[PDB]
């Protein structure tokens, strides 16, 4: 957008659940974003499962995933969640986070188009050493809250560098509440509970259209302790209902 | 579609509520389609604002929306719904049914442009005659419920005579429910009480997403007093939960 103001006041609902992270909400209309935390929205983390964002389209517009309505045979092999066990569709493999289904696009994609189009989406310090398959998740890779926002703005404007339809695509399989006059599209992350000194990110990412207003969202946190996970999505929601957007 | 079969067995609920009406489904990998009645699978009715489908993609295609994102904003003047009584996207106005903005879509779409995609689009009988914005109203304009799933099933491959690009914004507007593997796509529609002998429609089409199978349906019923209109949602419903489609 264009402003971005800090509200301290959104520090409250970190400080009761003792989080260290940060929330960046944007008022399409207004051009005006508001944060508890400037500098940590500036601050870059590992994207984690908020990749499959980028990688989607990335896929689509390489041809790697061949149309919208592809399917990813599971082979047999036990995975290492129980609910990526299965048969998927695009919208099933980006809404139960199926890790390894991506990692197999990102291999086909190819470094060389990965580069490319990281550059083309300008998707946070566009740094994919670490492996292929992995870069996004234990590798170099890092991008900050206000980057999110910027890239899921272009997104719901069809503006991305890559084809209308390609965009359209994975805006529907991001939707994750549909009413007559309230949508949402949203994503998570989690890189785990990391080690001494270095805990891992959650993430939660998307847009909310209410009435004719666009919300933009993103949320990060720093993590060590799996049981606070869900405050991921706790907060950004307590805050977007103290703003009468409700979640 | 395939092959349609009639299955008696679904009577049931619509003998329950003394309903007189249709459903079709269709389970898209076995190209096999079921319904309750072959006779009146075929007939033709109104389509009220199940046309809004068709309506939305046309408007897009000829620029009179003039993409996924305008503004279709209220005079300010009485509407018949106070649901109405506001500014609307294009799904919200899908959603809550803004029949006054698609009426101004369909005037400015005009007759030949109208007309040419109706044919395009195999949809129905393909007669806009009664007045460019009432002709699926009030006018001439009837379609099927099995033309409706057929239709319905080429908007889903984004094999409608339309862009890829419009015939996926149309779809977003649709969605009804979202969950990580079950998604629905729906409309309703009803034509009103009809008359003496002469009873009005009621509609629900759609398809269900779920996993990776795909079912498409259209449901249609004679009414001729408002409070049974609940029922073209639930005896589909019933009907696919006895299918075990969630
Ligand atoms: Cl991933
Ligand atoms: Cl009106
Ligand atoms: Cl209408
Ligand atoms: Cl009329
Ligand atoms: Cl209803």
């Amino acid at each position: 957008m264009g402003s971005i103001t800090e509200n301290t006041s959104w520090n409250k609902e970190f400080s009761a659940e003792a989080v260290n992270g940060v929330f960046v909400l944007c008022k399409s209309s207004s051009k005006s974003c508001a944060t508890n935390d400037l500098a940590r929205a500036s601050k870059e983390y590992l994207p984690a499962s908020t990749f499959k964002i980028p990688n989607a389209i990335i896929g689509l517009e390489t041809g790697v995933i061949k149309n919208e309505h592809q399917v990813f045979k599971w082979d047999g092999k036990p995975r290492a969640m129980k609910q990526w066990e299965r048969d998927l569709t695009l919208r099933g493999a980006i809404q139960v986070s199926a890790t390894p289904v991506f990692q197999q696009i990102a291999r086909e994609v190819g470094e060389v188009r990965m580069q490319k189009y990281l550059k083309k989406f300008s998707y946070g310090n566009q740094n994919i050493s670490g492996g292929i398959d992995k870069f996004w998740l234990e590798g170099q890779l890092r991008i900050s809250a206000v980057n999110q926002v910027e890239f899921l703005e272009s997104l719901y404007l069809n503006k991305l560098s890559a084809s209308k339809e390609n965009q359209l695509i994975v805006k529907e399989a991001l939707v994750t509440e549909a009413a007559p006059e309230y949508l949402v599209h949203s994503k998570t992350g989690f890189s785990g509970v990391g080690t001494e000194s270095n805990p891992g990110v959650a993430w939660w990412v998307g847009w909310v259209e209410k009435e004719t207003e666009v919300y933009f969202f993103a949320f990060n946190m720093d993590i060590d302790n799996e049981s606070k996970l869900p405050l991921r999505k706790s907060i950004p929601t307590k805050i977007m209902e103290s703003e009468g957007i409700i979640g």
